[PDB]
């Protein structure tokens, strides 16, 4: 991650010469075996240059590592597909597409995985603007280095500009103040700027949405919100098993059985129980390595079900029931439908 | 109204006596004729001693005046007429039947009459407890009335016993004091005081649910809230032919049409609208008699449209959009639903 040709050509010399320098003796040289132990040397020290800089890419999400939030799914499938898949029918009937969209919710829900997901339907590079990366254009008055990150959008179409992080900075100043940030000024400004061609779609996404400017939330700006909230018994056995893919897990765990079990856990929970069963199994398969070599020389081939127990008992609901309400007061302060219902005739 | 038998007795001989006086002069005093205006004069100039007695009687209102309000109206059903008109079956499942519910919602929105409709149902004596009557007892120290007041509901059960106005004690000390008032307390006492016999239904309403009693809130006691909104226009289309009956109103008024005119307009402003077409009608009639009398002995028989248009000019939707507001922030704070939806096994 973060290499340029030029640095997979030096991971690819210094793998090279550890096969050399692990020879160490003319037809023995013929002979080199580079193998993956010297790749995974090579890749530990290796210096990459191209970090830093963001990559603009298609990404693999694929919409079941991000499991259930069926009626976002078919209002993101709505904001981004259908403007750039079918572009015909919104000139039809005149509608503009929208230019953005600002996911609100719980802490790690499964935000950034859920705009991920969205540009992989749409196959539009992928570009995520981090909270750290806002909070450093606010704090060394650079804010107008956020137009070479809409530039880099408008070469980079079609796009998903995954703004993550939205209110870093209003976090970065709670309380003389009141609103319309240095460099959320400046997004709202090239925001505007471009047109609803292009097919640049801003998914900026808040953890607090209530702190963030409310010029963002104007029509015309990220005026479609979006309540991402707790994974739902689907969306969080998707989930699990998205964090336990790549890891050998048992047959006899049953993964369903934990997202019955688990309601107010967020994903990053989620991860992090997966993340302690992993670890507790490296745990296990370590020890039995140590007392098979100390003793037997002179495996636990899978995660078994009494890691995703014991690593279970340090489960953390990490969102409040108190965080998660003030969402949803947030959520109906955005519905006042209020009586317009069964509106017919 | 307020009227003992002894009142009556007095009525009786006051407008006998107008007869009397009206008459003034034996074969004319066989012929006397009471008349109506009699009656009214004597309704006019008769002291009645029975105020201030509360009264118990099963209320006229018949769920029609109060039309909608559905979901409302099988929550009272079963809150009430279940318990009295069912009774075996509650014993059966052994389920206690509810102590009391706590209406609440915006101010006049039809909740004084959506307990009346159930103690008419129900057949059950109506005590009503308005907001006055408890900030006496709170001023005075007499804080042991109350007790009379639940005393009175059990020697006149079945009841209805709508502690109106419930957080009238808390609006009267806005702010060292935090919770449990004077008298609040002994309503509570009172309350949990009475078996889940004798058939005594506390339907107390707050028009602000959140400075009441959390103590209130208890299960046990007034533990169900049921939200009353805004009239919906079914709602507000009874309200309006509701307080138009034994009006003489046109035919050519499309009481439909103002209901659905109307969204966020509470019951009392669907009243004022009415008490304001009824009384533009009386200005109309009156002068047509003044101008009549003065030149042509020198007539409005119904309250028109035209009465219904610049009556409807001076409508003002009294409660606000961010009163109602803050009463769903409330509903769904008692909404916690939260992923315990589709509990299937």
């Amino acid at each position: 991650h973060g290499h340029v040709g030029a640095d997979l050509a030096a991971l690819c010399s210094e793998a090279a010469l550890q096969a050399i320098r692990k020879k160490m003796d003319a037809e023995v040289m013929n002979s080199l075996a580079v193998t993956m132990d010297d790749f995974r040397w090579a890749l530990s020290q290796s210096n990459p240059s191209a970090l830093r800089e963001t990559v603009v890419e298609v990404p693999q999400v694929t919409w079941e590592d991000i499991g259930g939030l069926e009626d976002v799914k078919r209002e993101l499938q709505e904001l981004v597909q259908y403007p750039v898949e079918h572009p015909d029918k919104f000139l039809k009937f005149g509608m503009t597409p929208s230019k953005g969209v600002l996911f609100y919710g719980p802490p790690g829900c499964g935000k950034t995985l859920l705009a991920k997901a969205i540009a992989n339907e749409c196959q539009a590079n992928f570009i995520s603007i981090k909270g750290p990366e806002l909070l450093t254009m606010w704090f060394g008055e650079s804010e107008a280095n956020v137009r070479e990150i809409f530039d880099k959008a408008r070469q980079a179409a079609p796009c998903v500009l995954f703004f993550d992080e939205l209110d870093s900075i209003a976090k970065a100043r709670g309380g003389g103040g009141g609103a319309a940030d240095r460099v959320i000024n400046q997004i709202l400004t090239e925001m505007d700027g471009m047109s609803t061609k292009k097919n640049v779609f801003i998914i900026g996404a808040t953890n607090r949405p209530d702190i963030i400017d409310p010029a963002i939330l104007r029509p015309g700006r990220l005026d479609q919100l979006i309540y991402i909230p707790l994974p739902d018994e689907k969306s969080r056995v998707a989930i699990l098993k998205a964090n336990l893919r790549k890891s050998p897990v048992a047959k006899d765990v049953d993964l369903e059985f934990l997202a019955k079990m688990t309601n107010g856990f967020s994903g990053a929970d989620l991860t992090e129980i997966c993340q302690r069963a992993c670890k507790l199994a490296i745990r296990e398969s370590i020890e039995s390595e140590i007392r098979r070599e100390r003793e037997r020389q002179t495996p636990v081939p899978e995660i078994r079900r009494d890691h995703f127990e014991e690593a279970m008992r340090f489960a953390r609901r990490s969102v409040s029931d108190n965080d998660i309400r003030k969402y949803e007061m947030f959520a109906q302060t955005l519905q006042q439908s209020r009586g317009f219902g069964s509106f017919r005739f």
